[PDB]
């Protein structure tokens, strides 16, 4: 038994009635409990994420099966059996917070590893490639996919306009308009790092690395029709499914694999290994098992933990570094940037975002300083040996630069169509029918010029792909 | 033909490629366009409304059919034929932005009238009563209805716990669990002021008033099955319908009616006429036609106009005043309070929120001061005859207080069950079946003790109502 | 010995050099330590207080000498010897954060008591009366005093315009333009509650109360010339003095006294006992000793504790209530209102602001939620006996209301001039000379019509007062 | 004659009295005017600048005397006689708003040129060099200078600890501790761009450039004693002086000169020409006159225009580019970053910040959207020829990179002491005495080890400089 109180810790005598002029009269300004309670209620909401607003979170554990010290000095990967706590958020992409989980979209797959050398965030998606290869385009791509800024409804004519004029999107669309565009839920879903990263070992040797998460529950997708049937009855079915699995002890898991590639393979390839519109062949760069992540604990409060969770591809740990991927390079900025706005300058003190490893630096102040700071010395260098100092054992590598000028220029060997064709041809007949069906439903109402350009991009990927789509849409492409 | 520019007005030479060390190298910090563009993208989102987050807006005109000058000095209602521009937002209540418009909920019906004596907001709902009668309870009610703070899913066990222990909710629930709980769209929908207000005429005489909006399009509601079928195909059908009707010239309209009641009628009624859980009998207080509102223009930008729209029940004009309704009283505070948070201190300068009537006062500064202020004199009284002065012609009335003391005390004559029973008995047999069906599907999984308490509250409203609900739920209530 | 780290807990390898293209080239975007460190730096500052921006804080202890249980049920005053921790901030009023502490102004004297029944804030000044008696005028008065909104310099012509047209200010100015307008430092300074409050005992009996703090260090004031001489070498002398006293173990202290007055004395007086322009005679309502406050500890971090400290007159505890003073009534609203803006919705979780008493309520979320919330139940009423409930033993009193209407109307018996005259006559000859000198230097450059109105207000207080000021200003008032 | 109104445009009947229970009773919640007026007052303040918080602004005109088209394509410099509007803000550095203008500090000299190709900000100081050469150190330097985080008083022992351990500061301190460390006012003051920039002409040819502003009023400084005498009577004398000059028609002016240096001169200088701790010889790189800036208009509102002014070194225009200077490189980021926090995401729409040149882009939304956006197309590429497109005539240059790796490494040829010695020897005997006097007063209380290190740095600049300082401080330097 407990008293209801104000935020001043005064017990509340009456949580039912406002203070008024007799039992029916107007209300008095001197009602601190009323005003305090309504003023806080009036301030509950913070801005949603600019993308991936709809999502759900869980905690778990990552365990190393095969130590990776030959290839990376990352502490959390250094010994067989080594266990690291994680927090994970899954998400959709485009629509706002309360939107259905049955819509077509990539799904977010964001893993925060609380390591002994700091927090490591691997901010992935289910699908292993992306629509674009330069961050400068991301607001455009997003604006095109987001609800129309006049009508508040998503319009295929808008995002197809952008995508068709951005033919590097052709590989991604070939995956997204398979039925994997609507995963059955967050458990029965692939995960991918997408980008090439650099792994650096204790000798300073570097490899390119790709990450892949393979669901213990298998991959399962929804057709458009199966999605509609779910949507009719539940607009948060994946959020429900994840919570429910974990509450009943049926913990979902994923095995982590990597691919590794020498830096010197750049010239051996007909695409850029750091173009995030490209996968690497599993035949040429085989998947190597690392370990397993199991999610086994729901959050205690959705807002405090899942809503306020902050992930960044720039939360890298010794041994793991960015590649030159221009898309990744902009993400390194944009995540902490948006989080300072969304969550406050001190968002890194919110519990879910706090490292397990110690934090000591000379940053200070900012909105909502809750950490009881102390001491006179908030600058370095200083004369005091006991104050925090830089540690040269933790310097990052020094990547070689091949360019001799500061330029704005597309990568060489963009190769926009070849992998899309390879993917298309890798589909079963049943999967090819689904892809054509889904693309046809999306493209049938768009501007004719845009519709033709889409067909041409897919035709350049594979002639059969393009021809089938043309026939399904009633578009005669004989004169080309 | 136009240049893309930065926010500094410098034309952009390349909107495709980040600035990099050669064609494929890492990105440079000196890329003002990349950073400016991403940093603004990163800051697009503001907090959604704490309730009524999902909604849609339109502009139009209100035209007076019958002058109301016998009863109110309100300027916009003074003359036959007098036209006042309006902005209107419609909304659901509980779920976030992006949520479906096929869910059970009251619907918001918020009208801003841009009058010659200032902006007048009538911030209504479709349904004419409310669940509670004191604002101190509003955060509780909302929290009970909102998705569970652990699971992020709405849970009937939670809101039925609250409602059943708040039996003044019984009349509201008797309307909301009719099929009017799911309006077909925003056009084919009732509107209501809900509260009693005070109308004050040129002689200073006051009457109680209620407001009603009657759709020219008639009322159409969705059964739970029809709502499911629409939810499957379109999560935003009401937003779509409203835009589309207006774009095709099929402008929706509502007639405005009032009921009027003498102050003195308090003492003779068996309920409090300022209890917003009560309606007034249309036999005893007949609807009187005032005018018609037609919505004929979509906004140019959904975020700037509909998202940023701010309404408050405290935006009253001369001739129209609050009543003593303890629910209304809290609303006077909470709306501009929340809006200062949600939108900024200067939210009243956002174009949709601006009055047509001139604004002159000694307020200053605050975030995002865009108005080019000038002058030395920002205080009153002052010696300058040309500076803004108070104007005694515009004083509000001086309501009589019946209370002796500052108290926290429930109103007399709460009468929580009688009108709910009257409503129930007014339903056709088909409508009583729908009610019971919709209640049954909501209650069937709730805690048994809460379930029984719901049944008892409805049984107190009407025996046949309560017994049918009990029969439908398999609950034997004969021992009580 | 400690590593410098990022906020992710990654040790920093180099805290000297940015990451660049070779040793002399431009900087890279992928420098997380640079960006994180600059971005936090860029966000250190929050808005200063709207008034009393310049100030200094200290902790200490309040110890009861004479229990007050006969007059108030306040827990912290219930027993001889009972000790309550305090946090105190002292301040100037008008100028910004870095402004000199040698300027004429009231001084703030804000005491937060961490009691067993919640935090109690007594938000006083040194001077025992105020310029104005209604909170509607506060923004006006402030705007007049503040630096001119064009020039950013304070202008006597502006605030004298306001003050002269607000003659209830005449008592306050008669104190403020004595040399007590510039206290020597914060230790050698009086403290006052200013307002009448209500004390309520365990029988529900109410008295009016005034609070007074008497410095153990005695009162010392600066002449204008002494203030200039300090200002020449130190613009933060009072902040220095306070820190330095406490660091040397020379702890300043104040004894707390109250005056007590029956509610029924209203009719015995020629002023309103709740008019904050008025003092109560010490002959007729003698000072009664309560206890002593000693300040004995400097804060650990000036931003986290002193800058982010939030006090509100509405932080009242059982046994202590507001009076009907219209000036106080507005303050009840304005402090927590400004603090939500200045500090965040969750400002009451900031350590200095936290109560020692337990906090349990159904409030939730808001920016920077750091408190690890949990549980499914965030609403009341609820069916769970272990969740927080209202406690009727802690209801506030029910003050009698004498008015029968909602009005906007000045108090009866404003009596604007009598106490100013009494104060003037109470001054020693030396003190009267300083008053006239100080007023003369302030008035000599103002508008002649305003100047004359000031002289007339002071003449109405006391003929000699007014005549001396007139002579000193070269104004001939023969003919009035 | 004008009515006082609410923000809703309703005329105010009484701007004196709150609404209350009779003439002396407590206040009612239904007082929209009171709560609106107090709530806006409660939100007047925004965060001050993190540095340069104290300052003053004015408008004027820049007129070209010698067209610079041989060296830069900058539009505003292209023709003799061409006039460009400016806004200028002058400032101190370390102390807050409200601090005196008689303190030692660099002075800010920030110039916004409203050019036909966009806004160009030259964000200078009076002194032509800086304490540090890498932006990574800036928060450390600032934190050491700023008031101690515990005491709120600036402590020489703190900043001398930093500066001594940062010996690249030696040249700066040699200027700052001359009497030019306290300019007499803002008009009688030098201006400097500080950094090397790059100028690029219409043929694509690049030169290094430095900017210098020479006051038509001459340079005049204050001794410590002359500063104290002013500080005694006016803590805003420079703000006053500026306003008063312009109001009286006595417009202050500065001639703009540049120094120009071939890129290839790097290799034969004994310093790095992009090290902002270094000046360029005026014998070897003579000052070349460009034009004249006259300040002739005070702002209409200090908050809206001077407080909310936003400058950034990254507001460059075609023809003017950053150099590789590692200090400048971080400024390019930090200014718009802090401004998004300080002012809002849409700070560039605040009138003083708006370009004269057209702004057209696909950015949208964000807090306080006041610009009436319209249109369906917010993404590029798109199919619409009339939507904003990139324009390749406005690409920036492609600087050659000399580095072959991503490194964190100090520049070659730091040469920390040579120019400090040259400056010392360039002082008159009178100026050397002032320098030693000013340094001695600053150093006399600092830690002995730090004090010695300071003496040693200045001794390395010039043996006489160091010996005199040692003698003045009573430090025996023999055993070194
Ligand atoms: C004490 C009772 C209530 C409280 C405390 C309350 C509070 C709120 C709050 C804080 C908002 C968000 C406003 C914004 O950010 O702009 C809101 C929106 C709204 N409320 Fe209420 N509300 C109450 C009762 C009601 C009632 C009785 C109705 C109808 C009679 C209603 C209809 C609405 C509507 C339509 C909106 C959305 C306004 C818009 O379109 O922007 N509310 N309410
Ligand atoms: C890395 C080094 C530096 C950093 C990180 C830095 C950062 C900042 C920041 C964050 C502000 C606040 C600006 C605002 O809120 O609008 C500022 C203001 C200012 N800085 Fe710097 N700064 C640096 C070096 C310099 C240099 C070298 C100069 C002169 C060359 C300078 C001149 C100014 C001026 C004049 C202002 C005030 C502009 C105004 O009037 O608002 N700063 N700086
Ligand atoms: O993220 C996407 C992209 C394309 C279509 C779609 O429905 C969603
Ligand atoms: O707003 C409401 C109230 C009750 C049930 C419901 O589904 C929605
Ligand atoms: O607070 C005040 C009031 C009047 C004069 C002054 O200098 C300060
Ligand atoms: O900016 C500065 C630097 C050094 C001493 C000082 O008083 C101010
Ligand atoms: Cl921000
Ligand atoms: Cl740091
Ligand atoms: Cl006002
Ligand atoms: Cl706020
Ligand atoms: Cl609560
Ligand atoms: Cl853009
Ligand atoms: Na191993
Ligand atoms: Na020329």
């Amino acid at each position: 038994h407990k008293n209801l109180t104000t935020n001043q810790g005064v017990p509340v005598g009456d949580n039912q009635n406002s203070r008024t002029a007799g039992h029916r009269g107007p209300s008095f300004l001197d009602d601190y409990h009323l005003i305090e309670k309504l003023a806080h209620f009036d301030r509950e909401r913070i801005p949603e994420r600019v993308v991936h607003a709809r999502g759900a979170g869980a905690y778990g554990v990552f365990e190393v099966e095969n130590s990776m010290e030959k290839h990376t000095r990352a502490a959390f990967l250094s010994e067989e059996g080594k266990q690291t706590d994680v927090f994970v958020r899954f998400s959709t992409v485009i629509h706002p917070k309360g939107s259905p989980e049955t819509l077509r979209d990539p799904r977010g797959f964001a893993v925060k590893f609380y390591t002994e050398e700091g927090n490591y965030d691997l901010v992935g998606n289910n699908l292993p490639i992306f629509f674009i290869r330069d961050a400068l385009k991301f607001p455009d791509m997003v604006h095109s996919l987001k609800p129309d800024p006049v009508t508040n409804i998503q319009d295929p004519d808008r995002y197809w306009d952008f995508m068709t004029l951005t033919p590097e999107s052709t590989h991604m669309l070939t995956w997204l308009f398979s039925d994997e565009g609507i995963p059955a839920n967050y458990a029965e879903m692939r995960g991918s790092g997408v980008h090439t990263f650099r792994w650096v070992n204790k000798y300073g040797e570097t490899k390119y690395v790709k990450y892949h998460w393979r669901p213990s529950e298998g991959i399962r997708n929804l057709s458009m029709e199966e999605a509609a049937e779910i949507q009719a009855n539940d607009f948060q079915h994946a959020t429900r499914d994840l919570y429910d699995r974990i509450e009943k002890g049926n913990y979902p898991a994923w095995d982590l694999y990597v691919q590794l590639m020498p830096l010197s393979d750049y010239d051996e390839l007909d695409y850029d290994p750091c173009d995030p519109t490209k996968t690497w062949s599993e035949e040429d760069y085989p998947l190597q098992k690392v370990g397993r992540m199991t999610l086994n604990r729901n959050p205690e409060n959705f807002f405090a933990e899942t809503e306020q969770a902050a992930f960044t591809p720039s939360a890298l740990v010794p041994g793991i570094e960015a590649s030159e991927d221009k898309l990744l390079q902009g993400r390194l900025f944009s995540y902490p940037d948006t989080q300072r706005h969304r969550l406050g300058a001190n968002y890194m003190r919110i519990p879910v975002n706090c490292p397990y490893a110690p934090v000591h630096n000379n940053q200070q102040d900012g909105f909502m300083t809750t950490t009881r700071p102390s001491g006179h010395i908030n600058y370095e260098p200083n004369r005091y040996d006991d104050q925090p100092k830089e540690n040269p054992h933790y310097k990052e590598s020094e990547p070689v630069l091949h360019g001799d000028r500061m330029v704005r220029q597309k990568i060489e060997k963009p190769n926009d169509f070849k992998q899309a064709g390879e993917k298309y041809r890798s589909y079963s007949e049943e999967e090819k029918q689904a892809l054509i069906k889904n693309l046809t439903a999306d493209l049938k109402g768009v501007n004719e010029k845009t519709k033709l350009l889409a067909i041409c991009n897919f035709y350049r990927a594979d002639e059969d792909y393009g021809q089938r789509l043309a026939d399904s849409l009633g578009v005669d492409i004989r004169s080309y």
